[PDB]
RNA sequence: GGCCAAAGGCCCUUUUCAGGGCCACCCC
C-alpha cells in the first residue's frame, strides 16, 4: 500500500497522456477551479501502481469529464 | 493499514469526448 512507478517507459507514455490532456482548451479553461473535489476531472496519479487498462481506463474518462469545460 | 474511483494482461496512435492491435475470458 505504498508504491510509486519508476519505470521510465510507463511514466513518459503516462505524462504523454496526460501532457495531451493539458493541451486542450478545456483544461486551459479550468482555470476556475482552487484546489477541487472528486466529482472534478483531476489528472490520474501517474506515479500509481495502475495496470495498462486501469490507468487508460482513467485516462478516457478524464479526458471526457474535462468537456464540461467549454461552450 | 484499509476502503473507493479506474482496472482482463499487455501494446500502438493526437481519428484523442477518438481509432486500433496481440493474448486471454465469453459464446465452448
Ligand atoms: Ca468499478
Ligand atoms: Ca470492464
Ligand atoms: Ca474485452
Amino acid at each position: 500500500s505504498s508504491y510509486t512507478e519508476a519505470d521510465p517507459a510507463i511514466l513518459s507514455r503516462r505524462q504523454k497522456q496526460i501532457d495531451y490532456g493539458k493541451n486542450t482548451a478545456a483544461y486551459e479553461r479550468y482555470v476556475e477551479m482552487v484546489p477541487r473535489t472528486r466529482d472534478h476531472p483531476r489528472e490520474p496519479n501517474k506515479y500509481g501502481k495502475y495496470s495498462r487498462r486501469a490507468f487508460d481506463g482513467l485516462v478516457k474518462i478524464w479526458r471526457k469529464s474535462l468537456h464540461i469545460y467549454d461552450p
